[PDB]
């Protein structure tokens, strides 16, 4: 099963001096991580501070769960392990980074169309100013790409959004919607979850953590259906779930969405829902409180340029627009390009389409100077890429569970994306268990506590490496 | 003398239904603009709209000043006059634009150097996941030129924050300085200013508008140095003025930052501060409350590219690193490169260098393969490019300047940038007089309503475009 919150949880939060103070919690919880690291502890000063801690209050699950405190600390640990536990304190040159939750960007990084159309688009000066929801080419792209994948339904240009990237959509999302907001209950964040958005969203608005577990590979969303209120103001709910992996029943998402007031905007993370997702959406997906936010950070590995995009009822993008115009006024132009080809690309293989004629042609503007030959040859090798590259990562995440497993550990199995969450038998703290392993093997993991499993000793392991990084990490793991 | 506010824009205050709804100002101000456009009337439901109109209470300068509707009315007709008004229903293809305020990238784009350093970031892969204030080696050599640039004082790495521009820039600390803010007063923006900085001030904080005046190209702080308080929250003043052109004395910018409390942090908007502006910096431009922000946009003509930067006390940077993080996740890691090229490369313009040898080869890490002809070579025809097109856009500016002076129009006289402030002798209406142009010459003007000079019917021209669509606007311009 999956573990969320036990008593383990509540005694940092009953020994702390001020709850509502999250550098006290992670300094606590760092304490205790470091008492149990007694030799090894890399800084005595924490262990200190939690062995002079004293029990002062009685906390509850309850409490944990809608504090603000909580969010807090775990966005305090996240920074703390960037910043002085991993590329800080214990920086090394032969530490091998199973941690990161990225595709490896040396081996498989942004296919040679894209970068193609990044080349053009710099030697054509299209660096102006641009809209502050994008121009119109890559809006319509994106709506054919988004309706060819739905099951009943239609997107128009009129319902997109340019974004840069998902932490930047969401913090402005909550920024957007929080504004002149009537309904004062919380708002409701899944989890596990990544720390940044809840923290974006806890910044507007009072913020309820509910669980989302999963079971073979389905996450479930039987508690979340009972936590929603018809004055819950917004919603935050990942499809492909991180760090395990698992993926909601598109029935399921279809009966949630259905069960939900208007009132209720509901932002869909789809980030992570590829590499084995299926991609047929249920026409509720579609509703007029539904907000679909994607980026090309994973599925194409380039979180450094920062694209990505929303869809959403098309009254709720015309006034996102003066948000955007006030707040950064608009995306990249140098990007849209690549967008516009990117969509239509991927329309033509959702369409199942192995050649291109002159018909596909014209869906390009005649500026761009295209010829048939060269685009038809481009889009077969985008094609050849974008097959091959999801083939090795099918295989390095399968290769990396059957290690996993055959080096005695509890491993869920992925149903999506390229992290696969693991836990070494009789752990019960995941920063103790990232410490440990660091320390004795000299492989990174990323801790579940990063991912808001307040509970259990699991940690997440990145299988989209390089070959040599991952046989490396593999074998020293399986070795100790 | 410089107009601000009089009785004319009273007003419209004065007869809107709630004064506090932008929406209905906006409404008001095109209303009475299409009603001295008697036969010529875009729109005749809002002339109607303010013929019904009536007075209704007695609006003061200052409620004007210190009403965050007047914020929000400014930039709803900034809104309009992009959406519906220039490339809305007036637009066309025979239109000459003279109102973007940018420069042409076709004709004064990036260098070759800095184009070939993004070609070799985009061949590198250089789009992983970055830090949440940017990469040491950019943040290194920006402090560097910056520190080049100074009277006295020094700046290292730890002072820099990498940004996504201006825009992004003033909203992103204006919501990160006004969470905490035991200070109640309003924050001071002195006008003429950018309207999408001012509202997203006005979004956290009330405002209030501190005329700048300016008089022969010198910019006046002498109202503005009377308005700050001891418990001013933040000030936000721009060096260089848009739309005028007119730049402060570095004596009296020296005075007034002397003159403030250390709990008012002050923003120093340095986007303009370029062609012509002696850039001798005194050292209370280095003091703890004084955030310098910069951007790329204007000196190097890449909005759509969105790199910028700003100076800060280090504690300050270290405080907006959690910011960044959760917010938007760092800047775009494939744009470091460039800044760094960018960044030594005008150090060595400063520092009166000619040649290179290898000494500021090592400037630069080996992993970029650099041999030192290559480098010398692209180094000399950096410097010759950067100063050509300053040469070309001093000619240009002046030649505008000279010509609408000609055709009978009162013009300020530009110190710095690339923009000029010209009136038509009896006009009493910026709005209108942008129609009357638009309409009978073709050639679209930015109004100075749209940079909060409520009062008087001066426009700007930005001369910083291809030579045939300036000679040709102003032949059209001075005929009319």
């Amino acid at each position: 099963p999956d573990t969320f919150i036990d008593e383990r949880t509540l005694e940092v939060f009953s020994r702390a001096l001020n709850p509502t103070n999250p550098m006290e919690l992670r300094n606590l919880w760092l304490g205790r991580v470091e008492a149990e690291l007694g030799d090894n502890a890399l800084r005595p000063e924490y262990a200190d501070l939690w062995r002079r801690s004293r029990v002062r209050r009685a906390v509850s699950v309850e409490e944990v769960l809608r504090s603000t405190a909580t969010v807090g600390m775990v966005k305090e640990l996240f920074n703390a392990f960037f910043r002085d536990d991993l590329y800080g304190a214990l920086s090394s040159k032969r530490n091998i980074i199973l941690s990161s939750g990225a595709v490896d960007e040396d081996e498989y990084g942004l296919p040679a169309a894209l970068k193609e159309t990044l080349r053009f688009a710099l030697a054509r000066n299209f660096y102006g100013y641009s809209d502050s929801l994008g121009r119109q080419p890559a809006r319509e792209a994106v709506a054919a790409m988004e309706s060819v994948s739905m099951q009943q339904g239609h997107y128009e240009a009129a319902s997109v959004a340019l974004t840069m990237g998902a932490t930047h959509t969401i913090s402005s999302l909550a920024d957007f919607i929080f504004r002149d907001n009537p309904y004062a209950d919380a708002a409701i964040c899944a989890i596990p979850n990544y720390p940044p958005l809840v923290q974006s969203i806890a910044w507007r608005h009072p913020v309820l953590l509910v669980p989302t577990p999963s079971h073979g590979g389905t996450t479930s969303l039987q508690a979340l259906s009972r936590a929603v209120t018809p004055n819950t103001p917004m919603v935050l709910l990942q499809t492909g779930t991180n760090p395990c992996g698992s993926l909601v029943d598109e029935l399921e998402l279809e009966r949630f969405i259905q069960s939900t007031s208007l009132s209720t905007l509901i932002i869909l993370d789809e980030c992570h829902e590829w590499l084995g997702a299926p991609r047929h959406f249920s026409p509720a997906r579609q509703r007029a409180n539904v907000i679909r936010v994607s980026s090309l950070s994973k599925n194409w590995s380039v979180p450094g340029l920062k694209v990505g995009w929303f869809l959403a009822d098309p009254a709720l993008v015309s006034r996102y627009y003066e948000f955007a115009s006030t707040s950064y006024g608009g995306p990249q132009s140098f990007v849209y390009t690549l967008v516009e080809v990117l969509a239509r690309f991927e329309r033509w293989i959702i369409e199942g389409r192995t050649s291109i004629d002159q018909q596909q042609l014209r869906e390009f503007s005649a500026s761009y100077g295209l010829q048939l030959g060269s685009l038809s040859q481009t889009y077969e090798h985008y094609v050849a890429e974008r097959r091959a590259r999801e083939q090795v990562l099918l295989g390095l995440r399968g290769e990396a569970t059957s290690c996993l497993r055959r080096a005695s550990m509890i491993v869920k199995t992925p149903q999506c994306s390229i992290n696969v969450f693991a836990q070494i038998p009789g752990s019960e703290d995941s920063y103790l268990s990232f410490r440990n392993v660091l320390r004795e093997t000299g492989v990174s993991v990323y801790p579940g506590i990063l991912s808001f499993y307040l509970a259990g000793g699991g940690f997440r392991v990145t299988t989209a490496r390089k070959w040599g990084d991952l046989h490396r990490g593999l074998e020293r793991l399986s070795a100790g």
